[PDB]
């Protein structure tokens, strides 16, 4: 049908429709008589499946002829999503698969929405990795995705009476096509025991182990016949695990409990020991496995040369202590030695400054699981601060501030200073972010090795995030100006001479309304609700965090709803308020905003004086899969956390490539992203980080706001006295008391700017054509935001190695 | 290279091996040059696994068009072994897959032995489930095998220091070609609750519900193109099961554990809660697919015209109330109908005699997990006793004698008196054992239904126990008198011409040489112990347990040791003893009566003076895989259980088709395998049951025979004293208290026959000749005992079904 999937020649549509006919029956064991859409999706998998596995047996014996430096990126969370079209995508076999299954009588379409998510991250860290793993393998890099292969991801997310329920995520019930066990790389991983000093050095005994089974899986790049490994470990117990009987099997489970599941925080610092045990269960088998490799290549000089491993947050960070553990330990070199290696091969990425995030592990934890560790980080910290000592002399503060060992009631291990100290390279996530890592939490480190810290603003892949998602978009984009862009989003910035094009202009809009008109229908069928396909489709869709403020979204929502109720004959822009997102389930505040969207919705939906002029959508199981439908379709980007909150985004991003102009704060990307396409071209407001500390410095008092401002003293007294919540009048009373006296993140003071810069919103609106033109100058601009770019800059300013868009032979 | 393995066709080869390479890179995704014997091996199984899969669907489909009378064999165990070669033996494929595979560079034989044994049974029971199977689909029968699919079989024996040791057989982890999940075809299962009655029926609510996911396994007739199926169920818990978060997705494993683990016991009873719920889990799962099945053909009066239920043991006994709830609570029918409808269904098979092994619930635990099916029984109780009083007037001990419910400290629910009242046909597995039932246990059950009971005399797999395991055999029969016999055995009678010709018995003792040779290369190769292959093979092999008599075999042991010490220049005929065996892991004596072979193993290996004369071996891990490589070495076969303890047997059917002579009581299946092969042929010795029974009445009294006889008395001395445990002098002190003072198999009693016996059969094997010809004369009746024989008996008198011998189109 459309250009950028490829063609559909007669021997490949020929060869594709045999070989679904083929796995039908010896893989799935059916006919076409009993068979349903899912045994249709597993033969079309199969069937693609098939054409990665030549190429990832070839790129893998490439990297073993060349034996280039290898990327180790360690993460607890890989959001990966849907795999089939994505493969296709990659492989050119879009059109030829659409055609052979339609030779079938099937719908491709239909059966893409088959398949589960493999949703094994909370949200933008682990959708981060995963389109990192896409452009590492587009670039041509021998890197390596290494994790743990959860049996349950996060939890689907089900609204009943308005509150979020949980329900477990068993993606793997009917099997993942997309992996390969290899249980004949099983690895050993060792907990407790106790450490012995011995003539020769230390030695770690009377330990329990789990082993650590491997599951691989293909990462292709963009058309250039490479295809990568993610790697995930799955904990399983020794067969002499407790060996009355029939228990001892049955405690097989404890061990295994490790890779059970993800935990669903976003954002937050849960101190749990099976967490604990998560985290040294991915770097000791890793670990183990970059050893082998680079052994199969004594001379750990040039370990460094070979090998780069790259800390997703801490959450790997015992990668440093363990290394230095195999290190001294088994293979006996000298401390500064190993120390040194260790330094040259570790880089961290911290990914936020909210206080709360941070791991501090309790010394206790650490002494009971890992003793050998806690003397090796003890050790670490000792010859740390002797070196800020000797820098910075008798400054005795200096030295409680940066130590690795927090003091107080319970000791605690900082994990963040832990891997500053243990890295050559350490960067943020944005400029504004990692401004802020130098200017405040991590300062006294900058000062001692200011040649350490970097930035390396994110991205998003082009491939799953505009021709994946948005083949429309992609093709009228082509039409101009080719293909090139899809591995060179640079390129985009040839549309600019298109801006005043009346074809292109038209183009665009209709790209749009059809995206709009196909998740309008979306709802229907899936969820049954009516929207207006006419009205601006205004989106918040993320996780749900007091930081990122749905709940200055909330206060808007309901000033349009009063001002509608209070001149009801007076013309308003038509709008579809849509917010999603999950809550970390023991997040009371969270759930709590989740009932009040939904509240409102009750109210607003079903105002006869209000018609078809504001609806309020909860949009449930928000997910990589939705991500992909409702970012199409949005014509506003809601990104309005508390100015120096939000690291980065990455969701802003996506709304931009996808067409749709923002709303937001100076806060993370968001900040580069106005730079890229003008300020003028973004509708920013609110108070810039500055602002912020002046307020923090003076005090923030909500009820300033509150007197002060008659249309949000309506609003406090709405949700105070019942009307959103007639039944339960109390029932938004934390909600209240939050905003009025504890409100970190400042709802109140950027209320007025906000509602004002919506106004505007509106006015652009109303001119379909100048909307579209400043639509183009964003798409145009968006080409920084390739994570393909991100890449580039980590492979040539930390890890030393050249990206190449070479091919390799198909 | 031999006939019975079929042809190796240019095609067929050509076939084969473009397809082993075609697995090995899209299945296994290796190449030659990493790939390992163990991926061969899965590409290998692949391959033939393919040939499977059009015969299936086919068989599959015949049975829904032609709609015939379903068989359904309920059983907690299916012990399978390995199914690779079998497999090729059923489709005549193995010469071909020999040559493909030679040319390839790779040899056959050692890639079968990386496959795990399916080790879904203990011993005999399961054992037979499994010929059950095999005969069903040779015989063309619509047949459907149901059980458990357990995630850990029976455990893997080692022995350390004398002492069996046990460690989880974890059979699944490099995973199972042969297995089809079918996770479409989940059903849900229900636990604990409440009833509830209404103005129409009972009602069971406030269930707790585990998911039964089927497997299915094919498994194919010899040679017909018929593939029926074996469906095992597993346990999976419900999504929004618990649903603080973490370990609400933690503790679903404690609704999975239902399929965890198979109960280690042979001939033991422990009424423990979990292994209810493995036998309701089974019995609910199975029966909604049987009414599903039926219902897809309203009108239950045809469902036992359609429908056989096979109890295999009471293990599957809720069959019965099971049927009787969905038939009255779901169906709306009324009580009498039901009942006529579940009688007529279902049969039973009884499979022990022994007191400790029969199945009796605590009321309380039923009453806990299954509340409506206890009603159910109270209600079948008192409508069967209600029948008893009007056949036998004022007969009140018969009442308490025959009811379902057991008074007493712990009430009780007897489930063989339920499997009577509700099954039209109750059978025993040898004529013996069926008489016994009649005379003893269900004497006053024969006395009010005496048409329900009937013999079906067990059997075994000639596929399986002479094609597979001893091919030389096979085909040295199969020169003389053609291939028919090995789907119809009773034409071995034709080798009774052959009896007086000198090439066969060259031939016949040729092949046991063979054997032996092979079988003493394994042992050293494995398990790095010497024997002498010149000498009488002389073995015991089954699960350890009192009533079998390993104590008898170790006392000859001892007695033929003592009689070599005492006149050390005697020539004597050579022997290698060889007992294996597990034992149930909580059953101290059979713990100790290991500890006691290995322990004489121990001062008669390494006696000087004993030389190459006498041997005795303990067989590690014995198991259906080693069972195929000793029984075709075997000369001598150890059938040695108290008179009116063994059931039948199937072991010693084994030993009889494949060249061994056998010494044994006449018990079990033993006295038909006599009747057939003539008394003079067989080596009978000891108690006769009517013997057993006037020792019984007059008091066994040890201490008598240990008086008379003074070889005995030297012998408990030894034990005694600590001769075979010099460092530890008491460690046999609970062998010689049980054998003097409280044995309830009357070991002491058979002693005197049993030393005189072994001295006849020494005798025979002196003469090369004669010991042949009457081996020639055992194969050559062992035809009544193939499992097509039992399998043809219960369709036509249990099942009402004809069994078919004619082909599939293939
Ligand atoms: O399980 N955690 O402890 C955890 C999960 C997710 C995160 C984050 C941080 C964050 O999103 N999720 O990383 C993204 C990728 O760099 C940034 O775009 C976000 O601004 C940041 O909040 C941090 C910690
Ligand atoms: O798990 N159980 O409760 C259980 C297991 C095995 C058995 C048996 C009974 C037995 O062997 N195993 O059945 C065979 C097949 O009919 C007979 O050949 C044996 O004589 C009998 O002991 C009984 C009960």
């Amino acid at each position: 049908q459309i250009s950028v999937r490829g063609l559909a020649g007669v021997e490949n549509v020929t060869e594709l429709k045999k070989n679904f006919n083929r796995h039908l029956h010896f893989t799935l064991v059916k006919d076409r008589n009993v068979a349903t859409p899912r045994d249709y999706y597993f033969a079309l998998a199969h069937t693609v499946r098939d054409h990665l596995v030549g190429r990832w047996i070839r790129t893998q014996q490439h990297y073993y002829e060349k034996d280039p430096k290898r990327i180790y990126y360690l993460s607890l969370e890989f959001y990966m999503g849907r795999t089939l079209q994505n493969t296709m995508v990659n492989l050119a076999l879009e059109n030829a698969c659409d055609e052979a299954t339609y030779q079938l009588g099937l719908d491709m379409e239909e059966l893409e929405e088959i398949e589960e998510d493999a949703g094994l991250g909370n949200g933008g860290l682990g959708r981060l990795a995963a389109c990192f793993l896409d452009s590492m393998a587009t670039l041509g890099l021998a890197a390596y995705g290494y994790g743990i292969r959860y049996e349950f991801g996060i939890f689907n997310q089900k609204i009943c009476g308005g509150w979020q329920m949980e329900e477990a995520d068993d993606w793997l019930r009917y099997g993942n096509p997309w992996e390969k066990a290899r249980p004949e790389f099983t690895l050993p991983v060792h907990f407790y025991g106790r450490v012995e000093h011995t003539s020769q050095g230390a030695k770690w005994v009377d330990t329990q182990v789990v082993l650590a089974m491997p599951y691989d899986t293909p990462v292709p790049g963009y058309r250039n016949n490479v295809v990568n490994t993610m790697r995930l470990w799955s904990a399983k117990a020794p067969n002499d695990f407790n060996l009355g009987y029939i228990q001892a099997v049955l405690d097989r489970n404890l061990a295994e409990n490790i890779s059970r599941v993800l935990y669903p925080n976003d954002n937050f610092f849960e101190g749990k020991e099976l967490r604990l045990k998560q985290e040294y269960f991915v770097v000791a088998a890793t670990l183990q496995d970059i050893i082998r490799r680079f052994k199969s290549s004594t001379n750990f000089d040039a370990f460094p040369d070979k090998v780069a491993i790259q800390l997703n947050d801490t959450h790997p960070s015992l990668a440093i202590p363990e290394l230095m553990r195999v290190l001294v330990d088994l293979e006996r070199l000298d401390w500064d030695k190993a120390w040194e290696v260790t330094v040259k091969t570790c880089a961290y990425t911290n990914h936020t400054v909210l206080p709360e995030a941070l791991e501090r592990w309790p010394v206790h934890l650490l002494e009971t699981l890992l003793p050998r560790h806690l003397q090796i980080i003890y050790e670490i910290n000792q010859r740390f601060l002797n070196r800020v000592a000797a820098a910075f002399p008798g400054d005795v503060d200096r030295l409680r501030r940066m130590s690795l060992v927090e003091e107080g009631a319970v000791k605690r291990i900082n994990m963040a200073h832990l891997c500053i100290a243990g890295s050559h390279a350490v960067n943020g996530v944005a400029r504004i972010h990692s401004e802020i890592l130098k200017k405040t939490i991590f300062k006294d480190f900058y000062e001692l090795e200011p040649h350490k810290f970097q930035n390396k603003t994110n991205g998003i892949t082009p491939r799953r995030w505009l021709v994946l998602c948005n083949p429309g978009l992609a093709e009228i984009i082509a039409e101009r100006i080719g293909e090139e862009y899809i591995s060179d989003l640079d390129q985009l910035r040839k549309l600019l001479s298109y801006v005043d094009d009346e074809a292109f202009i038209r183009d665009v809009a209709k790209v749009k309304q059809e995206n709009k008109l196909k998740f309008a229908a979306y709802l229907e069928r899936e969820y049954k609700v009516h929207i207006n396909p006419n009205s601006l489709f205004d989106v918040q869709v993320k996780r749900i965090h007091e930081y990122k403020r749905q709940l200055l979204n909330c206060l808007h929502v309901i000033t349009l709803y009063n001002r509608i109720k209070k001149e009801p004959n007076k013309f308003v822009v038509p709008r579809t308020v849509m917010i999603g997102g999950k809550a970390a389930p023991g997040y009371h505040m969270a759930k709590m905003i989740i009932k009040l969207i939904t509240a409102i919705g009750d109210v607003v939906n079903h105002d006869p004086v209000v018609g078809d002029r504001l609806r309020v959508i909860f949009l449930e199981n928000y997910r990589v899969s939705l991500a992909e439908k409702v970012i199409p379709a949005a014509d506003l980007s809601e990104q309005i956390s508390t100015a120096g909150t939000e690291a980065s985004g990455t969701g802003n991003m996506k709304f931009m490539l996808n067409g749709a102009l923002t709303i937001g704060t100076m806060d993370g990307a968001n900040v580069e992203m106005a730079e890229e396409a003008g300020e003028e071209n973004f509708f920013i407001f609110g108070m810039r980080v500055e602002d912020v500390d002046r307020l923090d410095q003076r005090g923030y008092n909500a009820q300033e706001y509150y007197d002060r401002i008659p249309e949000l003293r309506q609003i406090i007294e709405q949700l105070s006295s019942g009307f959103f919540s007639p039944k339960q009048p109390d029932l938004f009373k934390d909600i209240v008391n939050m905003l009025m006296h504890h409100d970190r993140f400042k709802v109140f003071a950027d209320y007025e700017e906000y509602v004002k810069c919506q106004e505007r919103v509106s006015a652009l609106y109303k001119n379909p054509r100048e909307w579209t033109r400043m639509v183009i100058r964003n798409i145009a601009t968006s080409g920084k935001f390739s994570s393909d770019r991100t890449i580039a800059q980590y492979a040539r300013e930390i890890w030393g190695v050249e990206p190449s868009r070479q091919r390799l032979p198909a």
